[PDB]
Parts: C-alpha cells; structure tokens; sequence
C-alpha cells in the first residue's frame, strides 16, 4: 500500500484523501423545506504539519459571514466557528459553503495528516411569513453534542459533499 497525505473527515460529510504545496478542504451543505437556525463547527488540524494561508479568512470560511451572528475565530490547531440568526441562513435555494479553509504544507516531506470538521451544533427551522421569525416548534436538530441524527438527516439533508483542491 502507498496513500500518505490529507485525510479530510467530518461527522457530517463523507471523508475524502488527497495526495500533495497547498490544499483546500470545502464541506458543502443544502437542506429542503427547513432553512439553518443555528450551527457550530470546530475545524481540527495539526499545527505543526498544517498552517493556514492567507486565503483562510472569515470572509472565505462561511456562505453568509455577514448575515446573523457570525462567531469566525482562527487558534493554534482549530478554526472555530458559530452563526445564528431566527430569520434562518438560507441551505435550501442552493449548496452552501458551511465551512471551507486552505492551508500550506509547511515541511514538503510531512504530507500525513487529519483535518476534521467537528460540526457539534446544527439546528433547522422555518420562518412565519408574518414575523420573519423561526417557528420554535418547527426547530430540528441535525447535530447535537456532535451527535448527528439519523432520522433528521435522511428528512431534510439534500446535499453532504465533501470538496477539495486537489
């Protein structure tokens, strides 16, 4: 056997290897009926074989970085993130950017690592046209305490794709 390199893998998207100067890792999401409340993630790597470029940003890390509140906070190993908003992020329309970052291989000869996306929170709902505000009846948990749920996974998620360059 041969693969050493990238193993990009998350609770919520299927893993993908890639073999390497620098690797994008972007986990794309879409919902149907149910667009998202709430969410957090928490982007693990190893800081001595990964850094993140000047491509990973808060601008870049999100769809929507500007919309509710959006919680973008770049640590030594981790990127976290958090957004909220009862007018709900938009996953149904189209496949979003839920989280993306680049990073560069810092020694060419360390290739083998794990980026992981620890996605703990992500909760849908829908808004009442009145109000433009989330129905709390209507709020499902997709992932809790980073326990995905099955059954509101197969009910709502349309799109987990797990995307890397190269």
């Amino acid at each position: 056997l041969y693969f050493q390199g990238v193993t990009a893998t998350s609770n919520l998207f299927p893993e993908k290897q890639v073999t390497l100067k620098t690797v994008k890792v972007t986990y794309m999401f879409q919902s149907k009926d149910k667009d998202m409340l709430d969410f957090q993630w928490d982007m693990n790597y190893d800081a001595n074989v990964l850094k993140p470029t000047a491509n990973t940003t808060r601008a870049k890390s999100f769809e929507y970085p500007k919309i509710g509140s959006y919680v973008w906070n770049s640590l030594p190993g981790v990127i976290k993130a958090n957004g909220n908003t009862l007018s709900l992020y938009d996953t149904t329309s189209k496949e979003i950017v839920f989280a993306s970052a680049e990073f560069e291989v810092i020694d060419p000869e360390a290739t083998a690592t794990t980026v992981n996306l620890d996605v703990q929170v992500l909760r849908l709902s829908k808004v009442d046209p009145a109000t433009d505000m989330e129905i709390g009846d209507e709020e499902v948990s997709v992932a809790d305490k980073s326990i995905v749920d099955q059954e509101v996974f197969d009910k709502y998620v349309v799109a987990n794709n797990t995307v890397t360059d190269p």
